[PDB]
């Protein structure tokens, strides 16, 4: 019903949480029709579902403007890391390079202890007919469904006998449930393509150009998360329970899934499909093999800080592009007996040579295998995922469009394929460390102060070609990887200790007890008795066309994580949970740390139980967080801790929040919200004596959210990006009474010039010819998408600091007197205007402003 | 809940289903519920803490 | 319109028939639709010009 | 139209209600059935000429 | 310029595994029209 | 367009190979050119400027 | 002190016949506690 | 005062851990070998309670 006309225009109201909620459903809403997903080519609805764009308008004022020319323009901001580049396992040499990291973050998934609730089910013919056998006494009329008029089929009496010996629970109470599945299948998708921005490496220069056409596959034991396959055929598998119980035993039915000793039947016209080793997968434990890029050189793109596209990336050689799928470690099911049905003793595995079923044929032309041999890992059967196998990405996610397909149309319903998308969701994005530039304090405060000079922390950039800003100023070494590679994060913010590291010739991974969450498992049982067609299919369509297809599934988690790390960057500026509060020295550096996280974790419990309906603590937990370690030799930049867990730029926070940050809340004219601060010396002189006005607190906000618009464009300064001296700092000042040195900056979260050069792109592509020039440009300033300084420098302690002017003839409340910035949300993508600011002088008189006032 | 109106329900128990397990086969079998609805039937029976 | 009412019409999948080709061979299969009738589904979903 | 009863249904033995051995090697065995189920669903579906 | 690939509707066919993709590839195949061979021939 | 550039005030000197380096009254002619040509387009034409 | 043993849910069951019974035995084994994966490493 | 209390629990306790593989690591002691998880010298599937 509602539109994003209707909801640009609103902002939040006074309960936040059930207006953050609904706004969200809304636009979860919003994104189920937005069509550009069936029609359109191939790698374009790919890009558009998986990498979303936001528009926003950006713009600054200036105080005494003449003839100030102007250009109103439209970018897109996108965010979320869209691969891994790291140095290639041959590389050696141990010499950094131009953004390859050593190593990248394993965000370890553990298993649910909660299990998913099932729903009711009808049974087939044949299935009520087996529930007349268990339900009274034989007689030849209960025999209603069963026939021999097809051979080696599911509809004769050995079946029968199947379904009610090793599915009786499920015959009395038909019930499943699918959405560990279909979670697995959203991971998996968006993992491979790589959802975001399109930036690939710790430095914000570095882009792929577009989602890749090729992968390779890679196996590595020491860092695979590998699950046990046996093969059976249903006699052998029945025959090796006649003398006895062997150990780790899967005869029995499972109405509550367990990790290990898991079992599913397939029937032999199902092992052929595509979908089959996908299946497998999913539901298994990963990831069992890597997928890297083919070519890290005709894939990876260069952006720089005013818009220049080089295409080779320095070191192209020694460089993978590792996919998402490697960064992410899923616990399921460890141990899988697959036994087909309908097959005799001759069957041939038709994937793998070498691989002899239990059962079926020998190795040499020999009949009825006598051997059950457990296969470790999912590449040593199903050829298609071997060691060094080169796959394109038709080939390769063609299995998965299947499954997906089948399952959302015959076997799931859409509140199943709901609560998927929302529980992907919150694995569905990494993101790096955060920036940040302190801009340091006015010469007049040179004495106040214990953060005087101007700083930057995570600021890392690979461009050669251009001018690099001076904010950044990271040298990639061992330490300083390290540091930030315990810095990445998930849209809730959880960060993980575990990492992997393959270089030289050498592959080593440390994984944690501590997970960065957990996910349900999936009961096989339920997928074997839809796989016999023992229950009844919930719909009678072919396609998932018109209802929940995998692209546009895909496109709402995505659309979804990007909410989630939104609403979680909007609640860390509710909480004042500080930004230094998630790097990797976090649990040393304060003990407010844990202080911050108690509220952080009480707006995200709230969130989750309103929102996801899924147990909170699978989807977010403090155990990483509390389990810091810090690297050794890396010092933290002296900034104060006055910004946000800012990861995504202002516009993506005002689009899914309702934050307004428009113009009309710069004060450009004047009635005594000013006050006078005095401050004296050990000899009695007055060294202060400056006017200032009182920072509102978030009582005040919350009674009228104005005020933080308000607080917005008063602290705001546009970043320089040749020279580390800010317009702000010419006249004001942060002066916190409660302080010992009661003055200090601005914090100012900085994400690159060229991160949002990549923003001028409608589309997600840069590879020669798109132009990523700032629009009508002329001759400075990096834009400032940095979210307002806190409320509250303390989680708990409430006290009023103000800002506090510098020179003597600059008024506080006469309005700000530097580059302000304005931001608005903008649905339809404009062109360029080239706008002029004027005087207004009673003479001002122009062509437009005469003959163009009719509307 | 599931075991509990399982283990509740009616049966016929006739060798040719599995039904018939709690008698071919000792009666602390896991083949009518699960391994876990067959250790805490008790405590299915009586929920009490 | 041939091809539109036929992916709108409810099936019953079962390997008996070809219905269940969409499930035991990729999803872009030609035997239950044309090959013709695939290639333009997703046009036959939306005729738009 | 029982071609149509199997690919409209889920599969039972009464499904099966006009096909015959008596005659040998005629076009109203089951082979015929599974001939029409497979290579021509559409026309089953539609039956149009 | 642009780039111009010629084929027949059974040859097109047996370039994929059995039917061509519902939307097309990137690599030319940027673009793919179907004309019926009556057509051919019109100015 | 003429008639715009006239009721703008839009110099003849502004589309000449030298319109950017003789003087920025150029693009302050541009800046009310481009608002007569939006409201033109936007009001017949109909498609983005 | 008290005496401890530590088992796995598939080591476990593979002890007795072929499942665990409802009532713990006399000998240890006088107490038994069955701990979800997920909640081992808890604090 | 921890130490000049005595009580009386259970003397014998099965810890069981449900849901976990073969190569199961106990988190809490360097030498301590859960009965069907990590060896002592790299082994699987220890053997020992």
């Amino acid at each position: 019903i509602k539109t994003l006309y209707n909801y640009y225009s609103e902002g939040p109201s006074t309960p936040i949480m059930p207006h953050l909620v609904n706004r969200l459903r809304g636009l979860d809403a919003l994104a189920k029709i937005d069509a550009t997903l069936t029609k359109v080519d191939m790698n374009a609805a790919y890009i558009f579902a998986l990498r979303p764009t936001f528009p926003y308008s950006y713009g600054y004022k200036q105080r005494f403007s003449n003839r100030r020319l102007t250009t109103s323009a439209v970018c897109y901001a996108r965010t979320g890391l869209s691969s891994f580049l790291t140095v290639n396992k041959t590389y050696t040499s141990n010499s950094p390079l131009k953004g390859g990291s050593r190593g990248w973050p394993i965000f370890n998934v553990g298993v649910s202890p909660h299990v998913a609730e099932p729903h009711m089910r009808t049974l087939s013919p044949i299935g009520l007919e087996v529930f007349s056998q268990n339900l009274a006494t034989f007689s030849k009329t209960l025999l209603t469904a069963s026939s021999k008029v097809f051979t080696q089929s599911l509809y004769t009496a050995d079946i029968l006998s199947i379904f009610g010996e090793v599915f009786l629970p499920h015959v009395m109470q038909p019930v499943s449930n699918y959405t560990p599945i279909l979670v697995r299948a959203l991971l998996a998708l968006i993992h491979i393509l790589g959802p975001g921005s399109g930036n690939c490496s710790l430095s914000s220069s570095i882009f792929e150009s577009s989602i890749p056409q090729f992968f390779t596959v890679s196996h590595s034991t020491n860092m695979s998360n590998r699950t046990r396959y046996c093969l059976h055929t249903w006699s052998a598998y029945k025959d090796m329970f006649r003398n006895g119980i062997p150990p780790q035993s899967t005869l029995p039915p499972t109405l509550a899934p367990e990790g290990s000793s898991a079992r599913v039947l397939i029937p032999a016209a199902l092992v052929t499909s595509p979908m089959f080793p996908w299946l497998l997968a999913l539901v298994s434990s990963g990831p069992q093999f890597f997928l890297y890029s083919k070519d890290a050189s005709i894939n990876t793109v260069d952006i720089g800080s005013r818009g220049r596209i080089t295409s080779p990336i320095p070191d192209v050689a020694n460089l993978d592009l590792h996919r998402l799928w490697n960064l992410f470690r899923f616990d399921g099911h460890r141990y899988i007996d697959v036994v087909i049905v309908g097959v005799d003793r001759d069957y041939v595995w038709p994937y793998q040579n070498g691989v002899y079923v239990h059962g079926g044929k020998g190795p040499n032309g020999t009949d009825n295998y006598g051997n059950a041999d457990v296969h470790d890992g999912i590449g040593t059967i199903f050829s298609s995922f071997n060691d060094n196998v080169n796959v394109q990405t038709s080939d390769l996610i063609l299995g998965l469009l299947t499954l997906w397909n089948h399952i959302t149309t015959t076997y799931a319903t859409e509140e199943e394929v709901t609560m998927a998308i929302k529980i992907a969701a919150a694995f569905a994005l990494v993101y790096p460390v955060q920036p940040i530039v302190y801009s340091g304090c006015p010469r007049a405060f040179q004495s106040h102060t214990s953060y005087y000079q101007p700083s930057s922390e995570n600021c890392y950039t690979t461009d050669t070609a251009e001018v690099k800003s001076t904010w950044d100023t990271v040298e990639l070494s061992v330490q300083v990887n390290n540091a930030m590679v315990l810095g990445m994060t998930l849209p809730f913010g959880q960060p993980t200790v575990s990492s992997a590291q393959w270089f030289n010739n050498i592959d080593k991974a440390e994984i944690s007890m501590f997970k960065v969450g957990n996910l349900p498992l999936q009961n096989l049982d339920y997928l074997s008795l839809d796989m016999m067609e023992f229950y009844a299919p919930t719909t009678g369509q072919l396609y998932d066309i018109r209802s929940d297809n995998l692209i546009l599934s895909a496109h709402r988690t995505v659309n979804l994580g990007i909410g989630y790390t939104a609403l979680a960057d909007f609640f860390a500026y509710l909480a004042s949970v500080p930004a230094q509060s998630f790097y990797h020295d976090r649990m040393v550096t304060s003990p407010i740390s844990k202080q911050t996280y108690s509220v952080y974790e009480r707006f995200i419990e709230r969130f989750v139980d309103d929102f996801v309906g899924w147990d909170r603590c699978d989807l977010f937990n403090l155990d990483t967080l509390l389990a810091a370690k810090r690297i050794a030799g890396v010092a933290s930049s002296p900034i104060p801790w006055h910004c946000s867990l800012q990861r995504c730029p202002l516009p993506i926070i005002m689009h899914y929040t309702g934050l307004h940050f428009g113009q009309e809340h710069i004060t450009v004219r004047d009635v005594e919200g000013l006050q006078q601060i005095v401050m004296r010396n050990d000899q009695g002189k007055i060294v202060v004596d400056a006017l200032g006005t009182a920072a509102p607190s978030r009582l005040a906000v919350k009674l009228d959210w104005s005020r933080l618009s308000a607080w917005y464009s008063d602290t705001t300064c546009a970043i320089p990006l040749s020279d580390r001296v800010m317009e702000i700092i010419n006249y004001a000042a942060i002066w916190d009474p409660t302080q010992e040195r009661r003055a200090t900056g601005f914090v100012y979260t900085y994400f690159s010039p060229n991160f949002l050069s990549s923003f001028n792109a409608s589309e997600p592509i840069f590879n020669t010819s798109i132009n990523l020039t700032p629009p009508y440009d002329d001759t400075t300033v990096i834009q400032n998408l940095s979210m307002p300084q806190m409320l509250s420098f303390d989680p708990y302690y409430e006290s009023t600091f103000y800002v506090v002017s510098a020179d003597n003839e600059w008024i506080p409340t006469s309005g700000p007197a530097w580059k302000v910035p304005y931001l608005e949300n903008v649905v339809k993508r404009s062109g360029r205007r080239l706008l002029a600011e004027l005087r207004i002088a009673s003479n001002n008189g122009s062509g437009d402003r005469t003959f163009l006032d009719d509307v």
